[PDB]
């Protein structure tokens, strides 16, 4: 619940954030790729199977159009909402990483005018660390609970630093424990530069204590901008479409199939030998039911280890230069092959 | 192209580049979307069709099958190379607005010291710090996928940072202070600015330190390998032979006409030959009548007529008055399709 402290934590936690909806809208796609075969598994089957499977097989087709298309029409929702969040959300690690290249400061530069005079050369200049980033990778243990029931109530990753400060060291004097006393020949001067998310300016007890260091002068230091704000509009943007978990009903899943009017209806019509009927109430309830545990096991539970397993095992014509041959869907396992028997099965129809 | 010079032109350039990528992935999205539909379509119509429209729909129904699978092999390769390519860019693309920040250096001190007594007062200039806040101006070059061979990486833009040093003594601040000691009326500038070179201008500085020079240079490599690794994401794609899928459409004709498939099913449906197994079991002009005679000549009339008629075919419609029928392109959704699909197997059973 508790904002990002560094760079290393905020990058690491956006990119779990946003893991929570890359992760289901890649469910989805997987879960499409699943449908479209079962849906095509479905119309071979229908087409080839004989009468007292094909009975079993018709409730399922028109439902299984309904998950598939709504599995599609919701993951093209998604898309580029999707799309919109991984680029903003990588764009702002990337401003990240430099974050954490500054995060020690950059350095300093330490003029000690070694005891003799206040000439000066490159010599003088003991330290000149002024420029040098932080090259070390993130600790392995930094960063809370991400999770998409949690999102709702996520803040806003930290910005980190908004100002640069020039800090400053002086002292004169022999031994240098005084306070710039006028500089002299013995006088250390040190100017280097840090970053946090405050303006500073200490002079008020640096002029009476020149000899500690303090940030005596703060500059505007904004590097991301809106860019966290923006990433996390974007994440925001996926909840309020509803299109966090799309295409997350699957074909082979009897309970998506079971509510389905079209499946009640088909069951009359091809299981109970009514078939003008048009409405779920042309037969009684417990003969749909009946039908139901006929055709799929008790209250479906033979659906996944029975029905799906025979639509598998129809055979279909395969093509073969010697002469047509036949095989299970489940061996002639792509949508060619479907296709093509499709093609041949009705071709016998029609000779 | 010669590389970047900027912070703006080498993120506006990696973004453009990806753009060609992630433009032609798109319309292979586009295209599979058209490519299923067409697919829905023609097996519908095949099973509601009257027979003579039925013999010209089945040779299209298996190339169509065999297209939309290649299609969603290639998005599903291509998929996650365009994904990664996304992410490496746009981490890039973040660095890149950091390095414009830094792009004019970030500042100095300026001390000013009648004496050498020190307070911020005499800091003339306090910038060390300040970094720049303007947007890119309105070094940027041709891009496109031909000529994305040639591409040179991603220039890094900042590799060092630089200590300028600045030293000016004597009344009028005219001369050196290696042999001028620092004195009151003395002005003293350090400040940082960065580059994509290291610097040690030192020995020029230490005879005459009144001239701003670079006395000093440590490492400040942003990018590090970022902007490399998107370079490489991109080439991925091309390496992969991935850069444009699913380009083929069910009702382009020519895809179809060289789709393995077909000319097969001509024969078979078409020249009354059910149980032909090879393309000999028919002389290539009497495949090429039949298909002049079924979609055009050449095909020319397969968008004009045959899809026209594909779409004309009556198919069942649930309506809790009794089952009535319209055509597919008046119910043209998949859902309506699919239930046709039933209605019109229980009607061949019953
Ligand atoms: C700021 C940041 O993310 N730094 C990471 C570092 O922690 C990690 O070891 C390295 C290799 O994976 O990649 C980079
Ligand atoms: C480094 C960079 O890309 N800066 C851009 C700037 O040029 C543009 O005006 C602004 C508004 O979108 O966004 C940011
Ligand atoms: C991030 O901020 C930069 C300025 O540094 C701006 O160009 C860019 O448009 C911002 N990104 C987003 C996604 O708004
Ligand atoms: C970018 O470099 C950072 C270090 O600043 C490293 O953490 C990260 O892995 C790099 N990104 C890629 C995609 O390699």
């Amino acid at each position: 619940n508790a904002p990002c402290t560094t760079a290393c934590g905020c990058k690491s936690r956006l990119l779990k954030r946003l893991d929570l909806y890359t992760s289901k809208y890649a469910d989805g796609i997987n879960n499409e790729r699943e449908n479209s075969e079962a849906y095509s598994k479905l119309v071979t089957a229908a087409l080839a199977a004989v009468p007292t499977m094909q009975r079993k097989i018709l409730p399922l087709l028109g439902a299984a159009a309904d998950i598939l298309d709504i599995c599609r029409r919701e993951l093209a929702t998604a898309r580029p909402l999707v799309q919109a969040a991984i680029s903003k959300i990588e764009e702002a690690a990337g401003v990240y990483n430099t974050l954490h290249k500054l995060e020690r400061g950059l350095g300093e530069a330490k003029i000690e005018f070694g005891g003799t005079d206040l000439r000066l050369t490159k010599t003088k200049f003991r330290a000149t660390s002024l420029g040098t980033i932080h090259t070390a990778d993130c600790p392995n243990a930094d960063e809370v609970k991400i999770g998409l029931e949690h999102e709702e109530n996520e803040p806003e990753p930290a910005k980190l630093i908004t100002h640069g400060h020039l800090d400053a060291t002086c002292a004169s004097g022999v031994g240098q424990s005084s306070s710039c006393t006028a500089v002299e020949a013995n006088t250390h001067l040190t100017l280097g530069l840090t970053f946090s998310g405050s303006s500073k300016d200490e002079s008020a007890t640096w002029n009476a204590a020149t000899n500690n260091k303090r940030a005596i002068h703060s500059n505007d230091a904004d590097f991301l901008g809106s860019n966290a704000t923006v990433a996390h509009e974007a994440l925001k943007a996926i909840r309020s479409a509803g299109a966090s978990t799309p295409c997350s009903s699957l074909i082979t899943d009897f309970n998506a199939v079971r509510a389905n009017p079209k499946f009640k209806l088909m069951v009359i019509k091809a299981l109970l030998n009514k078939p003008t009927a048009e409405k779920e109430s042309d037969a009684p309830a417990d003969e749909v039911n009946n039908a139901i545990n006929s055709a799929y096991g008790r209250e479906g539970s033979e659906y996944n280890t029975k029905t799906w397993k025979d639509i598998g095992s129809t055979r279909i014509p395969k093509a073969d230069p010697p002469g047509e041959k036949t095989d299970t869907i489940d061996k002639l396992s792509s949508l060619p092959q479907w296709g093509d028997a499709i093609a041949r099965l009705l071709l016998q129809e029609i000779t």
